């Protein structure tokens, strides 16, 4: 029942959201990290510095080798494992347990995370975007083919640690109406922006600007990231838009703290960012809006407690623009495999203060038939 799976993630924007799993017979408990910014279930499986616990399959009766090894490198981060088969459940996802190929983490360089309390990852992408190659099986996608459950899950990420529901929408989770933007390739998340507006302005670039290389939803990503081009021109309307403010050398990098006392954060003074997703109908669209409550991550630190600290949580990427968890936050976001698209809609924890809220918003009309997509 998808009420048994409401607040079955915990953990961060930055560190990311992990939910319960168990592997192996009897069940070893670990804690994997959700993303749908990658395609292979790999835990570790030895022991490490950061590493509360691991995979040991030795103690795994139906743990089965395949006798062969796999590599993966991320943008940051990078691990390599054995591969094999063993069995997986979600204590608080659906009711059921699958043989799932794994790979267990024998060496890693700067994947772990120290404190994060997760012991692996779970790519929920596509096939094509898996290591070796496309021909080893998502975890997903063997939870479809060897159970009844339908094709799609929805996560519901809140900020300061929200749900994943496989299976179908629970409608107690968001509020208003979901928007669905189509899934334009089947690898990564991949969709489509159509505009860009910075506080009610539109950036007025040649849409193809905004997914450049590619535009993702990436549940294991941070930050919103950016092109290049795109980045600069929101770093400009954003640092026009809190001029009466002087941030720290270094802020707009991303890398930097600022601080406020406590509570007197001036969020007024910082843009609303909304992006245009397209839509399901020739040149309709909708719009996601993003508040600075989103985009200036609140860096939790006993020792700069006495105040309010923020990192600026945009950046710009290599690898195009990466909707990643703190735009995710506040929404109740559906990927609905099935039918090829993602779904957005205001979920119970979005962000807001007495003046402005996020929000999902449509539908817009615009009259340039361009196709938005880079390839
Ligand atoms: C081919 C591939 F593996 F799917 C691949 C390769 C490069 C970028 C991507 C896009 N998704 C990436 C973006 S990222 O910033 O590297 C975080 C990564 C998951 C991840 C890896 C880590 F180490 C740590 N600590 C954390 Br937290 C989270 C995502 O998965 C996917």
């Amino acid at each position: 029942s998808f009420v048994e799976m409401v607040d079955n993630l915990r953990g961060k924007s930055g560190q990311g959201y992990y939910v319960e799993m168990t592997v192996g017979s009897p069940p070893q408990t670990l804690n994997i990290l959700v993303d749908t910014g990658s395609s292979n279930f790999a835990v570790g499986a030895a022991p490490h510095p950061f590493l509360h616990r691991y995979y040991q399959r030795q103690l795994s009766s139906t743990y089965r080798d395949l006798r062969k090894g796999v590599y993966v490198p991320y943008t940051q981060g990078k691990w390599e494992g054995e591969l094999g088969t063993d069995l997986v459940s979600i204590p608080h996802g659906p009711n059921v347990t699958v043989r799932a190929n794994i790979a267990a983490i024998t060496e890693s360089d700067k994947f772990f995370i120290n404190g994060s309390n997760w012991e692996g990852i779970l790519g929920l992408a596509y096939a094509e975007i898996a290591r070796p190659d496309d021909s080893l099986e998502p975890f997903f996608d063997s939870l479809v083919k060897q159970t009844h459950v339908p094709n799609l899950f929805s996560l519901q990420l809140c900020g300061a640690g929200g749900s994943m529901i496989i299976g179908g929408i629970d409608h107690s989770l968001y509020t208003g109406s979901l928007w669905y933007t189509p899934i334009r390739r089947e690898w990564y998340y991949e969709v489509i922006i159509v505009r860009v507006e910075i506080n009610g302005q539109d950036l007025k670039m040649d849409c193809k600007e905004y997914n450049y290389d590619k535009s993702i939803v990436d549940s294991g990503t941070t930050n919103l990231r950016l092109p290049k081009k795109v980045f600069e021109a929101a770093v400009k309307s954003i640092k026009a838009a809190s001029s009466t403010e002087k941030f720290p050398d270094g802020f707009w990098l991303g890398e930097q703290l600022v601080c406020w006392q406590a509570g007197t954060t001036p969020w007024n003074i910082f843009p609303v960012i909304s992006l245009y997703l397209m839509g399901e109908v020739t040149n309709q669209s909708f719009r996601i809006t993003i508040l600075p409550q989103q985009y200036l991550r609140p860096v939790e630190d006993v020792a700069t407690s006495q105040d309010d600290c923020y990192k600026f949580a945009i950046s710009q990427s290599s690898t195009g623009t990466v909707m990643g968890a703190v735009i995710m936050e506040g929404f109740y976001v559906v990927f609905d495999r099935a039918r090829k698209r993602i779904g957005f809609a205001v979920s119970a924890c979005h962000v807001h203060d007495e003046f402005r809220t996020a929000a999902v918003e449509g539908p817009f009309v615009t009259l340039d038939m361009e196709d938005c997509g880079y390839n």
